[PDB]
């Protein structure tokens, strides 16, 4: 769309009051020509044709309900772009400022949200187990990084190489709700799941076991569900991740936290350089002591940390 640049206010799925960067042209559109070459957020309208159409609203106002994940999707995407752009110097998933489009309101009852490879996809959940995906930034960020991830390491979607693609979703997610300094945690879509439960969360970086993911490698899932337990596995570098950030001793192994700054460097630095497609978790392991070798010197703490951190949960 061609107009003119301005700023709207809605409400979000959680009902917190935010602006917006719109664009006007006889409709207010929720494209934000503020960030690189823009970010677009499409009405799915319930089906599952992509991406929608550009959402269009009449008075720059979106406080319907109907509204609220189309506010959240587009809002924590600029956030999000934000980060990469000020935290790791990256325009946009591409490093070349590409178009960031979301899709909300997609299917009916939903319970998911990804990234197809060009775009984003929200569901709205069925109102139990989830909430509008797009209202947790941790879920927006995690799929996003699914875009940067593709354009780098390119890590297929399986087996190990997957897990370690789920991890890092999780891992940046996160950074990026601290970054947001919105009630951060180590937990994984704890603001859309289980509306009707407090306390729980989809995924636990501090302890995934408590979900019944496995916190060590010996405790590795070896069938072939979740194209090889992608989502399962991914909970040793989650716990390997947080180890590093935050400290601790795990079965028997200490570590000490370098914190979540330098967590975010080497990882950022081992996914851009070192990690390939095909990379499993003992190359992950070997990528990330590269980088804080790079970064820090290999006779620093940040080295020796990233190692117990891995040898605390099994992987060598
Ligand atoms: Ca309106
Ligand atoms: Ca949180
Ligand atoms: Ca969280
Ligand atoms: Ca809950
Ligand atoms: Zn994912």
């Amino acid at each position: 769309i061609t107009g003119t640049s301005t700023v709207g206010v809605g409400r979000g799925v959680l009902g917190d009051q935010k602006n917006i960067n719109t664009t006007y042209s006889t409709y207010y559109y929720l494209q934000d020509n503020t960030r690189g070459d823009g970010i677009f957020t499409y009405d799915a309208k319930y089906r599952t044709t992509l991406p929608g159409s550009l959402w269009a609203d009449a008075d720059n106002q979106f406080f319907a309900s109907y509204d609220a994940p189309a506010v959240d999707a587009h809002y924590y995407a600029g956030v999000t772009y934000d980060y990469y752009k000020n935290v790791h110097n990256r325009l946009s998933y591409d490093g070349n400022n590409a178009a960031i489009r979301s899709s909300v309101h997609y299917s009916q009852g939903y319970n998911n949200a990804f990234w197809n490879g060009s775009e984003m996809v929200y569901g709205d959940g069925d109102g139990q187990t989830f909430i509008p995906l797009s209202g947790g930034i941790d879920v927006v960020a995690h799929e996003l990084t699914h875009a940067v991830t593709d354009y780098t390491a390119g890590l297929i979607y399986q087996n190990e190489s997957g897990a370690i693609n789920e991890a890092i979703s999780d891992i940046f997610g996160t950074l990026v709700e601290f970054y947001a300094n919105k009630n951060p945690d180590w937990e994984i879509g704890e603001d859309v799941y289980t509306p009707g439960i407090s306390g729980d969360s989809l995924r636990s970086m501090s302890d995934p076991a408590k979900y019944g993911d496995p916190d060590h490698y010996s405790k590795r899932y070896t069938g072939t569900q979740d194209n090889g337990g992608v989502h399962i596995n991914s909970g040793i570098i989650n716990k390997a991740a947080y180890l590093i950030s935050q400290g601790g001793t795990h079965y028997g192994v200490s570590v000490v936290g370098i914190g979540r700054d330098k967590l975010g460097k080497i990882f950022y630095r081992a996914l851009t350089q070192y990690l390939t497609p095909t990379s499993n978790f003992s190359q992950l392991r070997a990528a990330a002591v590269q980088s804080a070798t790079d970064l820090y010197g290999s006779t620093s703490q940040e080295v020796a940390s990233v190692k117990q951190a891995f040898d605390a949960v099994g992987v060598k």
